[PDB]
């Protein structure tokens, strides 16, 4: 007896391709890798249940790979198997409200994760590939699974491993519509005088080396071809917030001065972040965790600032 059912296969979950497969085959026989909702199914054989349902496939015709891009913006080979792969974790987190906002539960080393989906929540921040799209709309209504397994793919992390908040955020914010943000900035040494540049997109809303804006704003030491040590300090800035990042150190976090930030407490191999908001009072969000405080001094790696426009008096 042949035997066969219907099902669909996509690489967006929106696009459907009508297929035939036969019941004695497996799925990667006739399809090659193909998953259910993030299960590898590439070893099994339809079944009766499958009947209409869809089915994950990597882009192996022209038509697959143009909607594949379009919706992913990215051609990387592996990427639908790792988002699969992922999103076969992600989808058993738990993503409680917190504070108003989509947190995760604890698991998997995912706290750099909740900070930083916590995070988004907080930045007027717009993403281009419209899977990213989608998942983060979905992500804010409380269902996070498909944007966290999407984090995961893009920034070629897999369900456990330790991940930087920063470098996260660096990744995301190059799939952002960041084209109209602009920094000038001006360095200052005695020896060689001065130097100023522009800085667009996601260089121009990140800075690595100090968490407070207001010294960004007054100027920071950093050294010079020479041997001297130069002045830096921000001329201009056009973005609706800015992310200062250093190494994690002890600092003060002031109610009302910045908008939200990420505490980390371990070693480089090692660790664990915290998420604080700046809203009625000082929250600090640990996954599903939450306590209250008036004050704060904690290990932070990155302070989060609102902004519109800022041009300096420095002449
Ligand atoms: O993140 C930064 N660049 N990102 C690059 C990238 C490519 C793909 C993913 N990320 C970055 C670079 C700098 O030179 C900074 O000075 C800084 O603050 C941030
Ligand atoms: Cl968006
Ligand atoms: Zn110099």
């Amino acid at each position: 007896e042949v035997r066969t059912i219907k099902v669909f296969t996509t690489v967006d979950n929106i696009n459907l391709h009508t297929q035939v497969v036969d019941m004695s085959m497996t799925y990667g026989q006739q399809f090659g890798p193909t998953y259910l909702d993030g299960a590898d199914v590439t070893k099994i054989k339809p079944h009766n249940s499958h009947e209409g349902k869809t089915f994950y496939v990597l882009p192996n015709d022209d038509t697959l790979r143009v909607e594949a891009f379009e919706y992913y913006h990215t051609t990387d080979p592996s990427f639908l198997g790792r988002y699969m792969s992922a999103l076969n974790h992600t989808k058993k987190w738990k993503y409680p409200q917190v504070n108003g906002l989509t947190s995760i539960k604890w698991a998997d080393n995912n706290c750099y994760l909740a900070t930083a989906l916590l995070t988004l929540q907080q930045i007027e921040l717009k993403f281009n590939p419209p899977a990213l799209q989608d998942a983060y709309y979905r992500a804010r209504a409380g269902e996070a699974a498909n944007f966290c397994a999407l984090i995961l793919a893009y920034c070629n992390k897999t369900v456990g491993e330790l991940g930087d908040v920063r470098e996260t955020m660096s990744y995301l914010f190059q799939h952002a519509n960041l084209d109209s943000c602009k920094r000038v900035l001006n360095v200052v040494c005695k020896t060689c005088g001065q130097q100023q540049t522009t800085l667009k997109g996601v260089e121009a809303v990140m800075y690595m080396g100090t968490l407070s804006y207001e010294q960004f704003k007054k100027g920071v030491q950093i050294p010079c071809t020479c041997g001297k040590q130069a002045t830096k300090y921000l001329v201009q800035q056009e973005s609706p917030f800015v992310m200062m990042s250093a190494p994690p150190a002890q600092y003060e976090l002031k109610h009302g001065t910045f908008t939200c930030a990420s505490e980390y407490t371990g070693n480089y191999q090692c660790g664990h972040y915290k998420h604080i908001t700046s809203k009625e009072t000082l929250y600090c969000i640990d996954g599903a965790l939450l306590t209250k405080s008036s004050e704060y001094k904690g290990p932070i790696t990155d302070v989060f600032y609102k902004e519109n426009s800022y041009t300096t008096t420095i002449k």
